[PDB]
């Protein structure tokens, strides 16, 4: 459970498409962290 907000990265509904990379989870299962190349 990483807010991300430190990495800036944004978080995905659902899951990272190929265009942002999963690092792990924005919080909730609801949304996932992602992160801009």
């Amino acid at each position: 459970p990483v807010t991300c907000l430190k990495s800036g990265a944004i978080c995905h509904p659902v899951f990272c498409p190929r265009r942002y990379k999963q690092i792990g989870t924005c919080g909730l299962p609801g949304t996932k962290c992602c992160k801009k190349p």
